[PDB]
């Protein structure tokens, strides 16, 4: 079964790739291809993990 | 209705990682795909996914 369902499906692989120090304080990143704000998280794999019975969650980048 | 993710840390009801950025080498690559052996790092394995699925998913890079 395919992952993501509806992102940029005209790409053959969906890459991200951001400089570190143009981060803010707190970036968190959706691991699920659910979210309407994708690369970010929105929550939806809340959604997600509870109609799948799934525990996907996502990737934070934070300031110490 | 199909699971994304389906033999990573199953005893664990919410996968989240959490890094501090200025711990970040000069290039991080995180693992979208939940087919990595070396999970939550990319290890290729989404290579083999997208071509058995048809998808297209792909790494989350900071560089
Ligand atoms: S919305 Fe996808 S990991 Fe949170
Ligand atoms: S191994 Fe999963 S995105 Fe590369």
């Amino acid at each position: 079964a395919m992952i993501n369902l509806h992102i940029q499906k005209d790409n053959p692989k969906i890459v991200h790739a951001f400089d570190g120090e143009d981060l803010g304080d707190k970036a968190v990143y959706c691991r699920c291809w659910r979210s309407k704000k994708f690369p970010f998280c929105d929550g939806a794999h809340t959604k997600h993990n509870e109609e799948t019975g799934d525990n996907v969650g996502p990737l934070i980048i934070k300031k110490k």
